[PDB]
């Protein structure tokens, strides 16, 4: 150990170290500095750069003897507090540059950093800082974060008053449709946030740390677990393995549809008779640190018979497999699409037809912040679950009958998270955790570290698709035929529903008379399938928009007068036979073309021997809403103190549920003149809050968004007074009338899809966009560089365009992800950052541009349709259309590799 | 389990905790909120202050179940931070109230909380507020503290600026004499000082806690120990004993006289073969945490066979005792004093004789921090210590032999510290964690709970003490004879010096030609001996300044003029045969006089029948050194930046040595023209910071302040130019010129009293002064007030004002405990601050007078002396005395509890 005497924050730290600690683990767990945030802890994503003697560095890679005596040490509670914010803090609220804000103290040091050495950055200077310093983030796209530091720098810089850094409400009052910031962005630019492993820092002394023991093959049956050696180990408190389950040590699906083949119950909590895929949890240490319960867990020995795995679609889909499941085949669903006529006619006789085989595969969601829960046992007697969850109510009802507990005696409550993309939307480490806190009697809290969180979370299924179309002359679509086989790992949650999305969004955005096709969904043995962003409709629309582009090559028309065309006006029906809400993809077609015209002119202009440029299109449609009569509820409160609460479900992935309540309920308060600061969201809890349902299918704005808005109805009409005016709460209590009003919604005019046919009308409100894509490839190498990005994009109405812009950039950059960079295939080369594609800031272009083209809809509230899947629907496709625009190759197989681009050029 | 979401210090916080957890325990451990201090653990002392919902309360006897959702709560972090301090922390820095500190962050967070409720309070109302809260202090006697509540308050309420709150540079730039600010000030009142417990959370996860296996009995021989039970208990490493201790197994005394029957070598470091006083440490049990480390510790199973103690001094003195060290008599050691003639003959021929038995008994320290230290294996090979240690290089010496290190193989460094009192002057706990350190390999940490403090601390030792005078008519002393027998417990280490202290002080302050007395040491199984400031004088001084006062009765005299009489002037000598160096007693008396007539006269007008008010003179007399040749070193640096290190070892208790060395240097540094604030001070530390020998013996400011003023004076040497004028750092470095320059000092006229006669020259500087006390006795209950301390003091020349004021207030609040309340006698019932004794404000008056009269010292720095422990020579005296004014009885045995006092009015 040695005695090291350093400034921190500036302050002096008489500090007691290991010479080989992490400065990290230093800051975070001796000097509790939890604004220090750890993702990857390999040096690769920037959370936890530090200021050292006036460099920025990544405090999870410093080890300790790097740290002179004397030193001096920067955190984000020394850029600034709440009520002290530095210029940069106020520029990140301002800007929207905190979404979940796991990145948020690491990209503010950094930039510190930055402006302490070069005062007046260009925009290219402060990406190329981002770059260096390997300052990562998964939801914003980039562009705001740079917005913000420019905007610090100028104040820093005595151009403009530090005053300009603070939000000005609009000349009306209202926030709804304007740039209010969002509630808990302080917080997040602070470090003051605590999210679940800051929480378990912050635990106290009698909770035990977990570590899983998992599998380190595909497939298997399990013979035996040996903990002996485990329990001898430091720290070590017990192992808890199946054997500790009180209840049938299974997940259930909970809406698995009548015609799967499965029965929903296959995937157990710990493994018990077999290992379905690598990474699957066998047993949980238990231990006095998450370091000596790592250690420990290293030391069980599982015994066990290796199986042949399935490590694809085909391979598990094959007439002869062995059944993954015994008793249940692999393709355990299939979902047909039958609309109008027979197609095989239509084909023979059409004009022209066009046929492509496509692929999209296992995207990582790659959060910052690794996957990380905790549990307790109440006083109460009830078992407490807080962690990731997008869908408390829903996991609720997916574990409780696998650990045992009725559902009142389980309260599920969801951590502020660094992300999650829908992987979310499965449970992950819940069940682990809770069976662990049931055991013990103890508190329990897991953190997975990033190797798990790419291993043992699950991943965007891939889609083996072929698709056709026949048409006309003159780009009249007359019919298409579809097949699509998805992989869905192990796991059947939301499997079937996920290959239900392809009936629906295969060739969504056209009038499409004819339909036939049939999607299926197989277990293997590679990663299960947990929603991504999208959730099929990156697949569908990859492969039916690439098809478009194909098919206008083949009749010699420009692609997007094709989609002109064909694109959706009053009459016209989409895949599922109902007529769509609103009809802006014409519109947003028109406001587009002269810059598709002008950015086809500058690709011929710039493009050179060696870097050809190119330019792509492509339509995105999505849902907003689970399928059918989606419903949601929130409460109203009117507080002593006269403060509004709005009671809510609304989960927190970092899409913005705080400024989403805040904005809809201050536009449906105004008659009562409600200032936004007295507006006060909740935290989900599945004991205290309604059923709102989850935040997937790009939903809560609709849905939660509506009940919202019919709670604050029903409160001002609680609160009016005979003659005018409102009550206040104390002469409501006086005359001992209600203060706390509930709001329902249900989206009623929705039928689910029917089995046979594919055909219904699942959703009363979509999300409708029209991307391009700008890209360069070097034809030497292969690589594609993305040189802009625009989504023309129908939201209806925007509830916050700070919420909406980053919604955008965020999805955009992603789709650049999936169409050059990302996958999971590997399990080992996938599972670090770097190693899986992850976009860093020089991969994302400053050029972002949004149009809004807004038609209102009739069922939002305020005319509001979602956001959140509309930027991610397609915007790989406009990319490799652009890849096909600039050399001629098309990638049908994403992701556009550059060997795999090379070896199409010089085929 | 519960979840809490809080405000704490302003920011929301998401709890999860025990409902049985301790606040405290809370937000040290779980929150890292380290300035909320932690002493007593029972309520009794207000150092865990926090404001819980606008009430002050005590976060050690709160539990988490009296935090309601929503709480607010706010600690010492919350009131303000360095470079954003409140006015309560800008008063409190200048007003000196942050001695040691420990007590400053809850006196500041109760003082928010009354200013709060009473924003304009009265002095008495700042009193009673503190009472109520049990806000305690041992540093400071409380009245800065109050000046500070007044002037905070009085900005707070605009009745001046808060400018005034900052210090004002003197016209001259001269700091030495000045109430320049203490640098340490603004990290004790905003929490940011780390003392040993605070230390010990910020220590990585590796760390070893350590709980002692204690004796419950008071004398044992030891059979065996059972460690089997304890080994099984949840978080435990190892259990440590004798059989672990690599060296003797002892601690050595050092300089034990040539003429103590012992060798020095008595005191165990972990008992073997007994038990020689109840809380001896027999094992350490080392565990994860100091909670498992007690818990386990319970369980360890000590066989001993209990022998009769002997408990008190007379005890174990008796011809036939037991030896308590076998082959060694308990009674070990004996110091003659033999001055001038044969005093029996002048007895007999003198006008007047009296005669007095007095006790002085056993004092606890009570400082508000509890002992704690660590220590780890260096990555050097050395094993490093940090405690309370107030001299680092003795008490390096004194456990190498028995840790079974070389003395270059250890290290020990002061930690800062929250008082001692001279406590410190022993090990305690250094011996304990270098053996667990050097056993396991592992950093270990060990705190003692407040009852360990109390227990298991060492004392002041209890002197039982004749003491005769013969005098002329005219009151001319003319001879005395003493007898002193102290009780030092069962370990030797400067025991014998503490008696030579009884030839020194007995008697000290007139002209007395002829002394004939024997002071005597006796071991015994009470708590063992260290030093109390004072060291000897307390119990000297009370029973000559009382036996002064008998005189003056017995002559009809008035007991100042008695006083005046015989007073040191020129051609006088000391006990031990010593002109004294300056000659102030007349004067301070000349200078009182009016003031003591003017109190007689106010008591006898007050006075009613049942409360009798009184007023009682003393002097005090002290050495400032250690005996003999004392000495010093310190190096004075320039360092690259233009500051200058002046690097010692002046440990700090809390009396400030850290201003001690600044404003010395500065006043050295002038010709320079040296800023304060460019002066920086050393911890000690015995690798890296010269042996400037212990705080002990009120030497520090003479020693080294003197070596201070040397090496700065070879400082300037070294910087001079030709011509005129100093070189900058750099002409040094480019000239290859030194820049770490030394200086030392040493009492070159000072000799060792005799071992015969007991005549020398101890300490070539003496601190002087005179007492005067006020008080009022309730004659129906023996209830005894202090209304009014004074002191003229005779300082030589003050470094600084904040610093000697605090020193002076502090010691006559602990006289005021010494004479009225305090004792540890009783093992258990004495084990509480509420129990021994301890002063609460209202038990300290307000009316603390200082008069400084002040003759430059031949010898001091700048003519200084010490101060520490002048204060508490006879304060006691001064207030028995005044007892014996107001109600003609007279206690000679402290402390003056009720009943005893009713007994004697009543007898
Ligand atoms: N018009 C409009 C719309 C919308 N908004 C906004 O925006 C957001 C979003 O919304 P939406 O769309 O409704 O959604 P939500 O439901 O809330 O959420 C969810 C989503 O969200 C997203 N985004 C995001 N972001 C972030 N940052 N992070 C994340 O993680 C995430 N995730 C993702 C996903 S995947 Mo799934 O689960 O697969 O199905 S679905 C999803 C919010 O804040 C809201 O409020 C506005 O403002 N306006
Ligand atoms: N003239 C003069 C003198 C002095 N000063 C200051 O005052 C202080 C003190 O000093 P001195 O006297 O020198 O002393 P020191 O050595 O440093 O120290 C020690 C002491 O100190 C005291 N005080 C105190 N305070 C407090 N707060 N705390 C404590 O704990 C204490 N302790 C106590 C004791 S006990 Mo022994 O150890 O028994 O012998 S001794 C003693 C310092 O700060 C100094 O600097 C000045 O200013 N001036
Ligand atoms: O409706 C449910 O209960 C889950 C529906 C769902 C799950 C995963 C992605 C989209 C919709
Ligand atoms: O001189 C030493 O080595 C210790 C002297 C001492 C010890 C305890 C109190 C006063 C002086
Ligand atoms: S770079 Fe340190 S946690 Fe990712
Ligand atoms: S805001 Fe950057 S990772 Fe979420
Ligand atoms: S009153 Fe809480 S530590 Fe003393
Ligand atoms: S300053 Fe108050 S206990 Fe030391
Ligand atoms: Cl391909
Ligand atoms: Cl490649
Ligand atoms: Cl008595
Ligand atoms: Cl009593
Ligand atoms: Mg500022
Ligand atoms: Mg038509
Ligand atoms: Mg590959
Ligand atoms: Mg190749
Ligand atoms: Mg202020
Ligand atoms: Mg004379
Ligand atoms: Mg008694
Ligand atoms: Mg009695």
């Amino acid at each position: 150990m040695i005695q090291k005497v350093i400034t921190v924050n500036g302050i002096e730290q008489n500090l007691f170290v290991d010479a080989e600690a992490l400065l990290s683990d230093v800051l975070r767990q001796q000097l509790g500095l939890t604004g220090v945030k750890v993702g990857c802890e390999q040096g690769q994503c920037g959370a936890c750069s530090v200021i050292l003697d006036g460099k920025v560095v990544r405090a999870c890679v410093t080890k300790m003897k790097r740290v002179a005596d004397g030193a001096q040490i920067t955190t984000i509670e020394g850029v600034g507090q709440p009520e002290n914010l530095h210029p940069l803090q106020k520029a990140w609220v301002l800007h929207g540059g905190a979404q979940c804000g796991f990145c948020s103290p690491g990209f503010i040091v950094s930039a510190k950093g930055l402006l302490d050495t070069n005062a007046d950055p260009s925009r290219e200077d402060v990406r190329d800082w981002f770059q260096k310093h390997r300052n990562a983030c998964r939801c914003t796209g980039y562009k705001p974060l740079v917005d913000a530091v420019m905007d610090a720098a100028a104040v820093i810089n005595g151009k403009k008053p530090e005053t300009d850094l603070e939000f000005k409400m609009p000349a009306d009052g209202r926030i709804w449709g304007s740039k209010y910031p969002r509630p808990t962005a302080v917080a997040k630019v602070t470090g003051t946030l605590d999210y679940g492993a800051d929480l378990g820092l912050k635990m106290p002394a009698g909770t035990l740390h977990l570590a899983m023991v998992q599998a380190k093959v595909s497939h298997a049956n399990i013979k035996g677990i040996d903990t002996s050696e485990a329990l001898t180990m430091p720290g070590v408190h017990s192992v808890i393995t199946h054997k500790d389950v009180k209840g049938k040590n299974r997940i259930t699906g909970l809406i698995t549809f009548p015609t799967n083949k499965g029965d929903g119950w296959d995937r157990p909590i710990l493994c018990d008779e077999k290992v379905f895929q690598y990474g699957d949890c066998i047993a949980l240490v238990c231990a006095d640190s998450e370091a000596n319960a790592r250690a420990a867990a290293e030391k069980v020995k599982v015994d066990l018979e290796e199986l042949p795995a399935y490590m694809s679609g085909p391979a598990a889909a094959a007439e002869d497999a062995i059944e993954i499941h015994p008793g249940t085949p692999n393709v355990y669903f299939e979902q047909p699409i039958v609309k109008g006529e027979d197609t095989g006619p239509i084909f023979a006789s059409a004009d022209v037809t066009v046929e492509g085989d496509f692929y999209v595969g296992r995207q990582p969601h790659m959060p910052i912040e690794p996957d990380v829960a905790f549990a307790y046992m109440g006083d109460d007697g009830k078992c407490y679950i807080h962690s990731k969850s997008i869908g408390v109510h829903l996991h609720l009802y997916m574990i409780a009958p696998g650990v045992g507990l009725e559902p009142d005696q389980l309260v599920l409550v969801a951590n502020p998270m660094g992300g999650t993309f829908g992987y979310k939307f499965s449970p992950t480490s819940e069940a682990l955790v809770a069976v662990a806190a049931m055991a013990t009697g103890r508190p329990v809290h897991l953190r997975y570290n990033y190797q798990q969180q790419q291993q043992y979370t699950g991943k965007r299924s891939p889609w083996e698709m072929n698709v056709k179309f026949a048409a006309k002359k003159d780009g009249t679509l007359l019919a298409m035929e579809s097949d699509w086989l998805v992989d869905h790992g192990p796991y059947s949650e939301f499997g079937d529903l996920l290959t239900l999305r392809g009936a629906q969004f295969i060739g969504a955005g056209y009038n499409i008379p004819n339909i036939r096709g049939l999607g299926r969904t197989v277990a293997t043995n590679h990663v299960w399938g947990s929603a991504f962003r999208g959730y099929g409709a990156p697949q569908s629309m990859f492969a039916s928009e690439c098809l478009m582009d194909m098919l206008a090559e083949k009749l010699g028309m420009d692609p997007l007068e094709l989609r002109y065309k064909n694109a959706y006006r009053p009459g016209d029906t989409n895949p599922t036979g109902q007529e769509p809400e609103v009809f802006s993809l014409p519109d947003m077609i028109d406001q587009l073309r002269p810059k598709y015209q002008a950015a086809l002119e500058k690709a011929q202009k710039e493009s050179t021997a060696t870097h050809k440029k190119g330019v792509g299109i492509s339509i995105g449609v999505y849902g907003s809403g689970l399928d059918g009569p989606d419903a949601s509820e929130a409460w109203a409160e009117l507080n002593a103190d006269g403060t509004i609460t709005v009671h809510t479900a609304w989960e927190d992935h970092g899409q913005g549920a705080d400024i989403g309540c805040v904005g809809t309920a201050h536009e449906a308060l105004r008659p009562m003149g409600v200032a936004p600061e007295k507006i006060k969201f909740t935290w989900p809890n599945t004991a205290t809050t309604p059923n709102s349902g989850p935040s997937g299918g790009s939903r809560q704005q609709v849905m939660t968004g509506n009940a919202i808005r019919v709670a604050c109805e029903n409160l001002l009409k609680a609160c009016e007074k005979p003659g005018g005016g409102y009550y206040t709460y104390d002469e409501l209590k006086a005359a001992d009338k209600p203060t706390k009003i509930t709001g329902n919604w249900t989206a009623s005019g929705a039928t689910h899809c029917d089995a046979v046919t594919g055909l219904g009308k699942p959703f009363v409100v979509y999300m409708y966009g029209v991307f391009m894509a700008e890209v360069t490839v070097d034809v030497a190498t292969g690589q594609t560089t993305v040189d802009g990005m625009t989504l023309m994009a129908d939201l209806g109405s925007l509830c916050n365009q700070l919420a909406t812009d980053g919604q955008i950039y965020g999805g955009l950059a992603q789709g650049i992800g999936l169409a050059l960079s990302e996958d999971f295939e590997d399990i080992k080369k996938h599972a670090t950052l770097v190693g899986a594609g992850f976009p860093f800031i020089k991969q994302i272009p400053d050029k972002l541009d949004i149009v809004y083209v807004n038609h209102p809809r009739p069922d939002g509230p305020f005319g509001a349709s979602g956001v959140g899947e509309l930027p991610l629907t397609s915007p790989h496709a406009a990319i490799i259309n652009a890849i096909k625009s600039a050399t001629g190759v098309r990638i049908y197989r994403l992701p556009a590799y550059p060997e795999k681009v090379l070896e199409a050029l010089k085929a």
